[PDB]
């Protein structure tokens, strides 16, 4: 189908990205809400990354899972681009941490399942290595999990240590995330970029004595120096820290 500014009236901020903003919006026609998402030609070529577009859009536009947030269209002017959103009224899992400066076990073991599901489908059709930051996380109307990605402390291992990665680099960001929900931050923060280098080679981390042996249970199989030793997907959703807690509707 061909789109076009006018067939949107466009609302209220909703965040300012670096190549540009994207908004609130209701297509004229059917009244239907989503998000508009506006790029500047102009900006992406001294970034070159027009290449980096291209693709996962076409990528993203062809997903589809609840958890994933959706691509419906693109389309494009004189001089930016848009990108016709899914909208995720819930906003951020990022301000959701910054509100309750941390997550329960319930919450977080959800949130884990939801992603994983969401990691599983989107590698089952080949594709990796998502940036999962908080940051990069949205909540639908549901408080659903749903996710978003186009520093650092969020790689892994054989990443920074400049090696061979596959599939499952996927599985320690999750071990990070499932840390970062729990604790409030990711387990290798640190002040430089060069300590949190380091931290990570030697997976150096500690647990906060709040936190469940379930947990630290789980985020250690995840967060282990040999990709091949952590777990799979399956696995984790199969742990039973995250069965007694999963929320499951
Ligand atoms: O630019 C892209 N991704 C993306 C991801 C999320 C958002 N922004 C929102 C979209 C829908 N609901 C939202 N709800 C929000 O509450 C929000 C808050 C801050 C920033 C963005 C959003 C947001 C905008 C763009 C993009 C590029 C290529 C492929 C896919 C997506």
């Amino acid at each position: 189908r061909q789109w076009a500014l006018e067939d949107f009236e466009i609302g209220r901020p909703l965040g300012k990205g670096k190549f540009g903003n994207v908004y609130l919006a209701r297509e004229k026609q059917s009244k239907f809400i989503l998000a508009l998402k506006v790029l500047f030609k102009a900006q992406l070529e001294k970034a070159g990354v027009e290449h980096q577009l291209r693709r996962e859009v076409e990528i993203q536009s062809h997903l589809r899972h609840p958890n994933i947030l959706r691509l419906y269209g693109y389309f494009h002017d004189a001089t930016r681009v848009y990108l016709i959103l899914e909208y995720a009224p819930l906003g951020t899992v990022y301000r959701e941490l910054q509100k309750l400066s941390k997550f329960d076990e319930q919450r977080t073991a959800t949130y884990i399942t939801e992603l994983a599901n969401a990691l599983s489908y989107c590698h089952s059709k080949r594709v990796i290595h998502r940036d999962i930051k908080p940051e990069n996380l949205l909540l639908g109307s549901a408080g659903e999990l749903k996710i978003a990605d186009f520093t650092l402390d969020y790689l892994p291992p054989e990443m920074i240590e400049g090696r061979m990665h596959d599939e499952k680099v996927d599985l320690w960001s999750l071990g990070v995330l499932c840390y970062e929900f729990l604790v409030g931050k990711p387990p290798f923060e640190a002040n430089t970029y060069q300590e949190t280098y380091k931290r990570i080679s030697r997976v150096e981390f500690t647990f906060p004595d709040f936190v469940t042996e379930g947990a630290r249970d789980l985020i250690s199989r995840l967060l282990k120096h040999n990709p091949s030793q952590r777990p799979m997907l399956r696995e984790v959703l199969e742990h039973p820290w995250i069965t007694a807690n999963s929320s499951k509707p």
